[PDB]
């Protein structure tokens, strides 16, 4: 069962700009996604204090990055609180309206794209290196769902029936642009991670497949 929704105008406009903008330091995208993953983890951690049973679906709290060269895909996973179907719809397709509108105005005034995080809409920076994204999420309060968008003004939400079932959390599956495959490389990914992840209180796992 697939369902389609339209983004709030302001969000679509920001996405159009980001996916086409010529930025020379696109690696900032990872910083934003790592920060969001950390926030999701803090949320499940906090809630587990009085309700530890919430952790049983996925006992370990972590962030995991897995590049998939064969598919020109980069996955950023966290075992955070996750998002129900309603949360995916609202969080990624509506609530960012004000932040995106303000950031667009900031950019028009000369702001740098690296300021996106200051406006609470860092998520959309992924379109600097990807032309399509699948958000696979599993909240303890709902079934596993897939949110997907290619920056076409609309997005779809589908009951996950093809991906691996995760205990709890969210996976950002980025379909990298042909000229942004450097982020599939271990060395490159490692340097980008260490450059801004000093604050992360959770372990950041890197899964790489190398031939011996
Ligand atoms: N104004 C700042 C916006 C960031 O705030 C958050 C931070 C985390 C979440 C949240 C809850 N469950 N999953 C997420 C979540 C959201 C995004 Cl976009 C992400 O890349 C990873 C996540 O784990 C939701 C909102």
């Amino acid at each position: 069962a697939s369902e389609t929704f339209e983004f709030q105008a302001e969000i679509t406009q920001l996405m159009s700009l980001i996916i086409n903008t010529v930025y020379s330091n696109k690696e900032i995208f990872l910083r934003e996604l790592i920060s969001n993953a950390s926030d999701a983890l803090d949320k499940i951690r906090y809630k587990s204090l009085s309700d530890p049973k919430q952790l049983e679906t996925e006992p370990d709290l972590f962030i995991r990055i897995t590049p998939k060269p064969e598919q020109k895909v980069l996955e950023i996973r966290d075992s955070g609180i996750g998002m129900t179907k309603a949360e995916l719809i609202n969080n990624l397709g509506t609530i960012a309206k004000s932040g995106t509108k303000a950031f667009m105005e900031a950019l028009s005034a000369g702001a740098d794209v690296s300021m996106i995080g200051q406006f609470g809409v860092g998520f959309y920076s992924l379109f600097l290196v990807a032309d399509r994204v699948q958000v696979i999420s599993k909240s303890n309060d709902d079934e596993q769902y897939i949110w997907e968008s290619n920056a076409g003004g609309s997005f779809t939400v589908t009951l996950d029936e093809v991906n691996e079932r995760i205990g709890r959390g969210t996976i950002l599956r980025l379909f990298l642009k042909d000229d942004q495959l450097e982020y599939l490389e271990e060395k490159r990914i490692k340097e980008v991670i260490k450059r801004h992840s000093e604050f992360v209180a959770y372990p950041i796992q890197l899964v790489v497949t190398k031939e011996v």
